[PDB]
C-alpha cells in the first residue's frame, strides 16, 4: 500500500546540513518554510535532532521514514507535504519554548505525529466521505480521515527499516503510538470545539493539572489544533497565499459534489468567492482566535501565535472594508 522512498532519497537526506542563517529563524513561530522547498526534509531532521537529540533515532531509519512519508503525501493543493512540515515546525517551536513541560517520549511522538497527521489525504473532507458512503466512512464512522492518517502512519513504520521507534522499550513503544494516535485524531476539527471548552473550563476553575493524564491529553490536543491551523499565524502575505491553497481544495470538492448531484456549502462553491472574506472572519472568530487564546493561557510562551492570529483577523476585516492591497 504505502509507497517507499528510493535509496537515493534517504541517502541524500543523511548528508544534509542546515544553512547557518536558517538556524536562527527556524526557532521563531512566524518562520515560513515556503521559500526553502528543497530543504524541508532536512529541516525536519534538524528539528528532531535539536528537540530530541541526534541519537534519539537511528539516522538511517529516520531518513527512510521521512522520505517515505513525503512520498505518501499526495499532490493536492493544501493537504500536502508542505503542510505536513509547516505543522511540524509549529510544534517544534511550541516544544522548544515549553521544553521541560513535555517528556522526551511526547516530544518525539508529537513531532512525528505532526509530520504524519494528514498522511495520504485525497483532498476530500469527512463530510464528503460520509455523505457518499465511501469505504472509509464505513470503516471509520467518526474522524474518518484522521483514523486513516494514523493507520497510514503505522503502515509506514512497519515498512522494512522504517520503524524509528523499535528501540523503545515495549512499554514506551505502545505509549508513543497512543500519543501519536490521540494527537492525530485530535486534528479532527469536529473534536476541537469540545476540547477547547473543556480546557477553558478547567483553566478558569483552576482544575487544570498537567500531572493529570486526561488533562495532558487535552492540552496536547489543543497544541495539535494550534499547529494544524498555524498558517493563520504567519505574516499576512504568507497567510493569504496559503488561504488560496486551502480554498483550491474546497472548491475542487464542491465541483465533484455538483457532478454527483449535490449542491455544496457556500465555502466550497467556487461561484461564491465573494463570500470568502466574511467566511474567514467567521472561522477566525469561531476557531482560530479561541484556540490560540486558550493555548496562550495554558502555555504563555506561545503568545506570539495569538498576536499573529489577531493581526491576520484585522487583515481580513480590512479586506471586507475594501481596503485590501496587492
Ligand atoms: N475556512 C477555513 N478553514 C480552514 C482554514 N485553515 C484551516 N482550515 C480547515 O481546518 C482543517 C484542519 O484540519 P487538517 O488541516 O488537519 O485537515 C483544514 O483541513 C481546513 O479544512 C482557514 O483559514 N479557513
Ligand atoms: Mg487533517
Ligand atoms: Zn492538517
Amino acid at each position: 500500500h504505502m509507497s517507499i522512498c528510493t535509496s537515493e532519497e534517504w541517502q541524500g537526506l543523511m548528508q544534509f546540513t542546515l544553512p547557518v542563517r536558517l538556524c536562527k529563524e527556524i526557532e521563531l513561530f512566524h518562520f515560513d518554510i515556503g521559500p526553502f522547498e528543497n530543504m524541508w526534509p532536512g529541516i525536519f531532521v534538524y528539528m528532531v535532532h535539536r528537540s530530541c537529540g541526534t541519537s534519539c533515532f537511528e539516522l538511517e531509519k529516520l531518513c527512510r521514514f521521512i522520505m517515505s512519508v513525503k512520498k505518501n503525501y499526495r499532490r493536492v493543493p493544501y493537504h500536502n507535504w508542505k503542510h505536513a512540515v509547516t505543522v511540524a515546525h509549529c510544534m517544534y517551536a511550541i516544544l522548544q519554548n515549553n521544553h521541560t513541560l513535555f517528556t522526551d517520549l511526547e516530544r518525539k511522538g508529537l513531532l512525528i505525529a505532526c509530520l504524519c497527521h494528514d498522511l495520504d489525504h485525497r483532498g476530500f473532507s469527512n463530510s464528503y466521505l460520509q455523505k457518499f458512503d465511501h469505504p472509509l466512512a464505513a470503516l471509520y464512522s467518526t474522524s474518518t480521515m484522521e483514523q486513516h492518517h494514523f493507520s497510514q502512519t503505522v503502515s509506514i513504520l512497519q515498512l522494512e527499516g522504517h520503524n524509528i521507534f523499535s528501540t523503545l522499550s515495549s512499554s514506551e513503544y505502545e505509549q508513543v503510538l497512543e500519543i501519536i494516535r490521540k494527537a492525530i485524531i485530535a486534528t479532527d476539527l469536529a473534536l476541537y470545539f469540545g476540547n477547547r471548552k473543556q480546557l477553558e473550563e478547567m483553566y478558569q476553575t483552576g482544575s487544570l493539572n498537567l500531572n493529570n493524564q486526561s488533562h495532558r491529553d487535552r492540552v496536547i490536543g489543543l497544541m495539535m489544533t494550534a499547529c494544524d491551523l498555524c498558517s493563520v499565524t504567519k505574516l499576512w502575505p504568507v497567510t493569504k497565499l496559503t488561504a488560496n491553497d486551502i480554498y483550491a481544495e474546497f472548491w475542487a470538492e464542491g465541483d465533484e459534489m455538483k457532478k454527483l448531484g449535490i449542491q455544496p456549502i457556500p465555502m466550497m462553491d467556487r461561484d461564491k468567492k465573494d463570500e470568502v472574506p466574511q467566511g474567514q472572519l467567521g472561522f477566525y472568530n469561531a476557531v482560530a482566535i479561541p484556540c490560540y487564546t486558550t493555548l496562550t493561557q495554558i502555555l504563555p510562551p506561545t503568545e506570539p501565535l495569538l498576536k499573529a492570529c489577531r493581526d491576520n483577523l484585522s487583515q481580513w476585516e480590512k479586506v471586507i472594508r475594501g481596503e485590501e492591497t496587492a
